[PDB]
């Protein structure tokens, strides 16, 4: 049974005075919200200031978005700390609109990182592959953690993975801080704009999100990861024929640089039967083995 | 008092049967020697084969080179294991010419790695700087280890630094496995071809090699490191005017992307007074501080 975010607690140990925040550049924004870099004085050590990210709503937000941001705060507090998630550091729930303070990741999102690597010899090939295997491993570990907490991400994709010091990757969710109106990867399906090319068939046709639909999305993520940031199903618009092709079982081919075993993981993530897809804990063990064998590769 | 390699022991615990080696590609070669990749069956685990590097002489070698390679074996056995040195794994001292078996580094030398990075946005700039700081730190730690064993390298330079899995750097010495006749970075000075642009003035003018002359060479290494592999003193040939300019105190300017504190380290490595140059253990602590402060940088 997946978590109901509205029925999680909020611990005032997270409370931080908003006047100790100094806001900087906007890191992302959508219609109703934004994430902004900031300096937080005294957040961790009383005499130290540190860089954080702050998610907040815009004045155009309604009750639904206000409740959504408080629910996000509650989820982040409930999840606790994991190396491969963006971690909560504090919050401002009094003295003004809700502010949610998290870690700042210094290299931006993985999608942009990948697309520069492709807008660019076997040694470089090999080193890039070492990084990509690491990224696949870290994301699977962060997702296994989310699943262990009965949490569903619902929008896993390279654009929702951040890179920071040490080439550590952290899963995030820009959510309301993304301009999905102007992001072609989000397409109108009924009443909402959804990332359909990342979504499992049961999510598309039944609006059902599960542990297993997150795994499907992880498979698409692996494909963009080893395609250096290409959009999935290249050349195909999301329309009537795309839905039928997915129902009949058509799938993307392997990326040209994906290792054979990473392609096999992709394929199993895209099984039409959710019960046949691997779990994230199973994926972690499979990638661990590939990394372990990669020290045997020259 | 620096080690006399000829008066070090050889422990037959290192002995490995040469028929268990399967030779592959040549990794480097000079007039008298070469380093070759190989598979070694049973070197560490009795049923496992692993990739190694093997240094060996060519049939043109004389007694002087044969003694040199045995001395190299002895030095490597005496140094023992350090993460940031190429480590000895075994040797073949019977049944044929001397073979010296070491770790294989899978990404090649740092000089070539750097020159591809320059034959190629703030996020990429920042990530490259994180790597370069790491490389400077790891090389200083390997050199501090060599100095602690009263060992002098005598040819420290990016071409003698290897990169391997995990972006770990290992100091090496291709030595006789380098074609210094055809490497313009080695210039005739008297009877030998020496890497003069990397050499301290006391080494050039008195043929004296010390702990402090290694530090000078490390300073030049930092310059090529932050110049993405450019040759030092660009545009200046090594001739009469170069020697006088170095004697009078002229030095290279900062690389454009070197952090201020890494430039200050460079400058102190190039002090005309060897007793005023930092030790490698002092350099390790200074770079540790820069890396620690780099998590404060966005
Ligand atoms: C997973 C479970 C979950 C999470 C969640 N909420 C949730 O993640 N909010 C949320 C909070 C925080 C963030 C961010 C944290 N750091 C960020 N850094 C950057 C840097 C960047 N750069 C671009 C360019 N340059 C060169 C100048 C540098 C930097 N560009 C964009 N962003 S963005 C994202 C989303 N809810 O559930
Ligand atoms: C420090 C104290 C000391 C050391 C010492 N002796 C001492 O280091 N010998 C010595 C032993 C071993 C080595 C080497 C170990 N691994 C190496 N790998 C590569 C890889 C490479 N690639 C190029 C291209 N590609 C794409 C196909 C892949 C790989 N190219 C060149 N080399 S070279 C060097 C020198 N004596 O004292």
């Amino acid at each position: 049974v997946y978590i109901d975010p509205t029925q999680l607690p909020y611990d005032h140990k997270w409370e931080f005075p908003r006047n100790r925040l100094s806001f900087g550049k906007t890191l992302g924004a959508g219609a109703f919200g934004k994430v902004v870099e900031a300096t937080a004085y005294g957040l961790i050590k009383s005499d130290a200031a540190m860089t954080v990210a702050v998610k907040m709503l815009k004045p155009s937000a309604h009750l639904t978005e206000r409740e959504a941001l408080m629910s996000e705060l509650k989820v982040l507090s409930y999840l606790g700390n994991h190396m491969n998630i963006v971690n909560l550091l504090g919050a401002c729930t009094i003295g003004g609109p809700t502010l949610v303070i998290t870690e700042y990741c210094c290299y931006g999102d993985l999608l942009n990182f990948l697309r520069r690597k492709r807008d660019s010899e076997d040694d470089e090939l090999a080193l890039d592959l070492e990084d990509l295997l690491s990224f696949s491993y870290q994301v699977a570990k962060g997702m296994a953690f989310l699943a262990s907490k009965n949490c569903i991400h619902r929008d896993l994709a390279a654009r929702n993975i951040l890179l920071t010091h040490g080439r550590i990757t952290k899963i995030c969710d820009f959510g309301l801080a993304r301009d999905i109106k102007n992001d072609s990867n989000y397409v109108v399906k009924g009443n909402a704009r959804l990332p359909v090319k990342w979504m499992a068939p049961e999510s598309i046709f039944n609006c059902v999100y599960t542990f297993e639909s997150d795994v499907w999305s992880y498979g698409i993520f692996l494909w963009e990861l080893f395609s250096l940031g290409s959009s999935p199903y290249p050349g195909m618009p999301v329309d009537s024929k795309f839905y039928k092709m997915i129902k009949e079982g058509f799938r993307m081919l392997s990326p040209e640089h994906a290792p054979a075993e990473m392609y096999d993981i992709m394929k199993t993530c895209w099984d039409a039967d959710p019960l046949k897809r691997p779990t994230f804990k199973q994926i972690v063990q499979l990638i661990e083995k590939q990394i372990s064998e990669s020290t045997n590769h020259i």
